[PDB]
């Protein structure tokens, strides 16, 4: 349709890209010494928050299909720009995952950190854990966002940033924490094992339009 | 106008229930290795500051009895508003821990969080612990959202965020870290887990006054005459 | 009179910065502190006190700040000595009752300044001196007038600040940069071995950063 | 003006002073008392933010070679300032390294792969780092972006942490050849040394291209346009 809208769907592309790539990275390589959950919850945190600063600017760095559903019930973000935003999204997020596994070593590839059950507990307690974490990462993003609130330069992007670690302490600890359809669909199709891969794909999506329609109609409504 | 008040309330109940949960559920579950404590210091602080970055401009998002007594002595005058908060913070928090022991497993279940005196700590010296914790909490929280900043807020939810993860290193170290009432009613009743549960009821809550106090008269308060 | 309130302020801001510091430095038996831990206890304590009695009384909570900014911005003498003075109090008092309330068998020293893994004296105080000389270029740079058109983080930024002296510091003799947080465990516990080299090296580094950043870095 | 560019240059060279003073510091290897990786991140974090906001509002704080180059290809920066930077920080580099051998009793933090296995391509892994690193430096710092003011020395900072993440975790995280340089001119150890040199380079470059031809081109004046009008 334009060219900013191309500008747009790339710098959704890169974004979701060094998103998987940073991400999954950090957390996978576990030598002698060891990733914390911390220090993985900072990973995730820090690159969502560095990425929506510099790509936000440009097309308000979504990096995930979910908030951009979401931002569909209220971002003025049309449906074509939808399907090209997932489109490049998922691309992304593929691309990122599977440069990762050639750039990093084969001892190590391991799981290439992809959400599952851990520590026994059913599907339906998953997906209840991943409605209420992208619920309230989408009502962070949806606060960090609505233009007639006063900020200092970069709080927002460091506030998301920080949400999507307590999400990552919380996530991890049930199912790694997901948040992010592209972030689990990535390093399984790069990999295999699609267990327990309909919680995800639906974890945030619930919460995301709850947490959507919550903060366009129960919460605060323009 | 009751409409906004509504959506007040309901936001307090919301953010009380999301910060009960990923506190606790964030706090206990130590299934392979321990909970750091940077990590649940880390956890609580994060967490209250995003709250307080939606919510907290939706409702201020007190999340705790105790800033909102000591807002009924600063914020505003004598409000059945803080009244109202008070109860929604309640069920918030207690549907909050109830709805984390069924989506968790019946398997880290632990104690649920029910702070008691550790490292052979009385109970007065506990409430002195916490009503300084609560102290500083008060007072960073009243120095944040006050009409004397409020020309550029500057990272106010961060601020607030990261006093909480102090007073969690600190409080964690002695009773746990309370600094909110609501928060230790919750699990406590959801457990059954009730040794020592007055300490955090009167030490929060005293502390949480004298801050008030404190940055209402000996530190900062409203210009007794216009001429300064 | 607010010249009263803003010394009380000063000893509030120390009081509750040595507690709390020397409190979540404290080495407890069921969780042995982390260098991360102790360096975010003292970071995000001087930032959330700089929030609050920064927005009262500038929130100096460091005797060598309040001489830097002595040769700095203005200051009366009876302010700087008063400030001093609150602040050391603040210190004494706060590390007291933070002996009052902690246990017998956990309260090994107090975190008590001591140079360890070898090491020298003058070596200490020539990295305190950095470690001083940076944080008060960034309070110095952070809390400027001429540039209030454009303000930024200032609380979190010197908050952090302390955080990386304070890992350096720490690995090195526990990251003093503040005359009252070394001195206040040591008038609790007799324990004084090198305790002038922080009372020389923080302070003396401080003045050098307020010259520095004041007629060289950025001369008017 | 004359002396503020003497100033420019000075600050360049304190905050690489520092930096790499700090950086190496923090990152030594204490014994019983293993630092863990996201501590050496923050270290290096805080200082490139406490540095970036006092210097970094002083002389613009690149501390790094590669945004250096980055920034004469965009930023506005000529090269006879660009050259002074760059040996501003080298010299500022050694000195922070040689004043840590002055204190340190008798490896020194420099870089190189660590977990032996695939070395080049983890060349490869520098480009992105500085990639991003460049990203967030360019947006930190544009008009167009609004938002009040800009910079927040925290947007690099914490940039720079993650970058520091999964550069520990491969080849100890270049994105400063100057860091990468120092101990090293100091340790007999120029091991896979071109790396590093190489790494934020080309990344910084091709961030730069990305941001200044791809995502964001910047609003030309007439008098520059007028200069690729001819």
């Amino acid at each position: 349709r334009s060219i900013a809208f191309s500008r747009a769907v790339f710098a959704e592309f890169l974004a979701t890209l060094l998103f998987v790539f940073f991400g999954l990275g950090s957390a996978l390589n576990w030598p002698q010494a060891l990733p914390s959950v911390l220090q993985i919850a900072m990973a995730f945190g820090l690159g969502i928050g560095t990425l929506v600063q510099a790509l936000g600017h440009i097309s308000g760095a979504h990096i995930n299909p979910a908030v951009t559903v979401a931002c569909l019930v209220g971002c003025h973000v049309s449906v074509l720009r939808a399907a090209f935003y997932v489109a490049a999204q998922l691309l992304g997020a593929v691309a990122g995952a599977a440069l990762l596994h050639e750039i990093t070593p084969a001892d190590i590839r391991g799981d290439l950190a992809v959400n599952a059950l851990s520590n026994s507990t059913t599907a339906g307690q998953a997906v209840t854990v991943e409605l209420f974490l992208t619920l309230q990462l989408v009502l962070c993003i949806f606060a960090s966002t609505d233009e007639r609130r006063g900020e200092n330069p970069g709080t927002p992007a460091l506030s998301i940033g920080f949400s999507v670690a307590l999400g990552h302490l919380l996530g991890i600890h049930y199912t790694g924490c997901s948040m992010n359809p592209a972030r689990s669909l990535a390093p399984a199709v790069v990999t295999g094992k699609f267990d327990d891969h309909w919680v995800f794909w639906i974890g945030p999506l619930v919460g995301a339009i709850l947490g959507s329609l919550l903060y366009n109609y129960v919460l605060f409504p323009p």
